[PDB]
């Protein structure tokens, strides 16, 4: 084995060049590389509270980007067009790394590797498949069998428990992968007591988070995927109102064009996975924020090449 090798133990930034460059050519991290990332990622998450809390101040930016499913190669594209991660190039992904996609390996091990070299500027949160239940049916589990073991899917497992559920920004911007919830009344606060380290139940905040849509009419409905609900627009005014906050960003549908503003602003839909499985033709985007001005600023690209592996693959 002559890959990329961590320096004393630990993720640098020449690591991170020669990881990306060594999975564009479709080759693997060495098993005890991945398993030191992994612990590393785990020590560094179970840290976090459960809403983490950033302020960007004036002349800061921070790109959040939606679920990338194992689409590596986009990923890379994302990097290219806006830059590698820093501390000046800050990041959120918004839950949904893997599954469906058949470079979730390469995907995770890149975004916990920067998560390693810059743990305050570049942030994961939870969606909804980084749950056992989900991996085990959608490809992820698969994959990491076909490439490591049962063991290392395992630790995956256990590190994707102590994932974030949702980032505010300056006090007036919230992201989580799903939206908002099935009850009225739920604060900040209550977001940062759950006890997130475990695969998410039936129903209460913590699925929402990872589960809900909005819908255009006021009121909430029974979700069509059979877990939270659908809330309308009376649901985000008043949960914004409580809280003090301008707006939400979520992800975890796809839309033609990679984004979507529900809710006369209030609801934004940001989506990174271009030619969704090689199929849905859609776009992708990205957003960005600056301190000065808070509101979203979309940047839209298409799917680019990459190796002749069939999406779910490994399913
Ligand atoms: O992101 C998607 O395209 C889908 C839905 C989502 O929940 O985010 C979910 C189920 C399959 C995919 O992940
Ligand atoms: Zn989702
Ligand atoms: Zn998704």
């Amino acid at each position: 084995y002559s890959g990329p090798k961590l320096e004393d133990g630990k993720v640098t930034i020449s690591f991170m060049k020669e990881l990306m460059q060594w999975y564009k050519d479709q080759k693997k991290l060495h098993r005890k590389c991945a398993y030191q990332i992994l612990v590393q990622v785990k020590e560094v998450l179970s840290k976090l509270s459960t809403l983490v809390e950033t302020t960007l101040k004036e002349t800061e930016k921070i790109t959040v980007c939606g679920d990338t499913h194992g689409q590596f190669y986009d990923l890379l594209n994302i990097f290219e067009l806006n830059g590698l991660p820093s501390e000046t190039n800050p990041y959120i992904f918004n839950g949904d790394f893997v599954d469906r996609g058949s470079f979730s390996v390469e995907v995770i091990l890149t975004l916990f590797g920067f998560k390693l070299l810059y743990p305050d500027h570049f942030h994961l949160l939870r969606g909804n498949h980084e749950t056992d239940n989900m991996n085990q049916i959608y490809g992820f589990e698969g994959e990491v069998k076909a490439k490591y073991t049962a063991q290392m899917y395992e630790l995956f497992s256990e590190v994707f428990e102590w994932l974030p559920l949702a980032q505010c920004i300056n006090g007036k911007v919230l992201i989580m992968h799903g939206g908002l919830f099935s009850e009225d009344g739920v604060t900040l606060d209550d977001i940062r007591k759950i006890e997130r380290n475990r695969q998410p139940p039936d129903s209460g905040p913590m699925c929402d988070l990872l589960w809900s849509d909005p819908q255009p009419q006021n009121g909430r409905s029974i979700s069509k995927r059979g877990v939270s609900c659908q809330f309308g627009p009376d649901v985000t005014k008043a949960f914004l109102e409580e809280n003090n906050l301008d707006y939400i960003i979520r992800s975890h549908e796809v839309k033609a064009e990679g984004y979507e503003v529900a809710h006369g602003g209030r609801c934004v839909t940001v989506f990174s996975a271009p030619n969704y499985c090689d199929q849905m033709g859609n776009k992708a985007s990205y957003i960005h924020l600056q301190g000065s001005d808070l509101r979203p600023q979309f940047h839209q690209f298409t799917a680019v090449p990459h190796p002749n592996v069939k999406p779910m693959a490994y399913a």
